């Protein structure tokens, strides 16, 4: 273990102890992961962007995508030396990746006003933030001569066995990770860097459960954790739940929507959405998990003629994001999301997807489980549900711009 946890300042230990940890790497990587990575500090940008998006699109165009090739060689080359001890990592990161659409200070500014502080601070405070990609990090902080493209530093803690790969480009040495996991800023502070002021974001992860485009793993998970959900329930709750699949759904949903609980009690009603509320809740979700939900333009008060529907203008992104980036949406029924990413008719043509994480222990099921309900992949989660919606991305499918919404469930 020759080796600190943080470097800290020390730059010139840092390189020294990763410029022989390269040497040892690259004499474990197969030809075809040299491949990969000969392309990658050749073209960063495309490759990354790829690792970033590459999930939301049908299993047909993943399998057939040319950086597919590309993306699965350098995944495998990474997952390949897991690190013994956790260490921590440096990068310079855009406040825009938080949701903070606004300069903390300009390049020739030195100071950063208390005013901006806040609003930072107030802006990346309780949230998880998903992250996705491979992504270059720095073992050290930077320092004097060294690159500094923002006024923003993510100081980050990887765990135990966290893969990653130094490389060496042409004289200096690189890290390349793969961002799997949600990230939470838990303490902002100022720092001084050759008389500027930057922000060092503490920064720690939260793992969770993603099965992305791998939906025969995620319905064995599912399956392994609610195949007997079905045997627990009473004659009562398994007859309403039953009834609810069997097209009660749209019914019960709308006596929610519509506040009939309060409006025009239905006791009949009333008495299946609390016997399927208690089901949900027998068997609570077991880890963090991320589900996905592909909405429909009337989940977000659009409808599919709406001109501010038209994501590929850029003027209607940033309409929607004015409007529910950073703010809290509240389901009244009951909401169905599924354990896979990727794109599927009947859905195809909706460019709103919601990415859920969800606690561990949060009401929840997996109704695929249930006999006679396969290849479905579905979690239905409690009605009443509030997601906070931290970030909202945008990415091209075919000629269709679509937004990808960062929520947390906070019930
Ligand atoms: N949308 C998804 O990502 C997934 C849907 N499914 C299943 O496939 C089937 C059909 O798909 P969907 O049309 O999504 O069915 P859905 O049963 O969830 O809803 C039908 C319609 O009501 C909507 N709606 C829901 N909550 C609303 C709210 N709070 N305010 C205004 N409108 C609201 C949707 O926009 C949708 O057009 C469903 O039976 C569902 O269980 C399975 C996995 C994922």
């Amino acid at each position: 273990i020759e080796r600190p946890e943080d470097f800290l300042k020390d730059k010139e230990n840092a390189i020294q102890w990763e410029k022989k940890e390269a040497e040892r790497v690259e004499k474990n990587l197969d030809t075809l992961e040299k491949e990969a990575l000969e392309l990658y500090k050749k073209d960063s940008e495309q490759i990354s962007n790829y690792s970033q998006t590459r999930q939301y699109f049908y299993d047909y165009q993943i399998e057939s995508n040319p950086r597919e090739k590309e993306y699965k060689n350098l995944r495998n080359a990474i997952s390949k030396n897991k690190i013994d001890k956790p260490i921590n990592v440096y990068y310079f990161e855009s406040p825009e990746k938080f949701a903070f659409n606004k300069e903390i200070r300009t390049e020739n500014q030195n100071e950063i006003s208390l005013e901006k502080f806040n609003e930072l601070k107030e802006t990346i405070q309780d949230k998880l933030f998903k992250q996705d990609g491979f992504k270059d990090v720095s073992l050290y902080e930077p320092g004097n001569g060294d690159e500094k493209p923002t006024p923003l530093l993510i100081h980050l803690k990887l765990p135990k066995n966290t893969g990653m790969l130094p490389y060496i480009n042409s004289n200096d040495v690189k890290t390349l990770i793969e961002q799997d996991y949600s990230i939470k800023i838990d303490k902002i502070v100022r720092i001084v860097i050759e008389g500027k002021q930057y922000i060092k974001a503490e920064a720690s992860i939260v793992n969770s459960l993603d099965f992305k485009d791998d939906v025969s793993k995620g319905d064995l998970w599912g399956k392994e954790n609610y195949s007997d959900w079905s045997n627990k329930l009473t004659p009562n709750e398994l007859a309403d739940v039953n009834d609810y699949m069997r097209g009660g759904y749209t019914a019960i949903n709308n006596y929610l929507i519509s506040n009939g609980p309060l409006n025009n009690p239905n006791p009949e009603l009333d008495s299946k959405v609390n016997n399927i509320e208690n089901a949900l809740k027998l068997t609570p979700i077991p880890s963090n998990l991320i589900v996905y939900r592909r909405s429909g333009p009337q989940e977000f008060g659009l409808t599919l003629t709406s001109p501010e529907y038209d994501f590929n203008k850029i003027e209607n992104i940033d309409a929607f994001k004015e409007k529910w980036e950073g703010k809290v949406i509240t389901y009244p029924n009951f909401i169905s999301t599924s354990i896979g990413s990727v794109n599927m008719s009947a859905f195809a043509k909706r460019k709103i997807i919601l990415r859920i994480n969800i606690p561990k222990d949060s009401p929840g099921a997996y109704l695929s489980a249930i006999p006679g309900y396969a290849g479905e992949y579905e979690v239905l989660l409690n009605h009443g549900s509030k997601f906070k919606i931290n970030k909202v991305d945008s990415y091209k499918d075919g000629t269709v711009t679509k937004l990808i919404l960062d929520a947390t469930l906070i019930n």
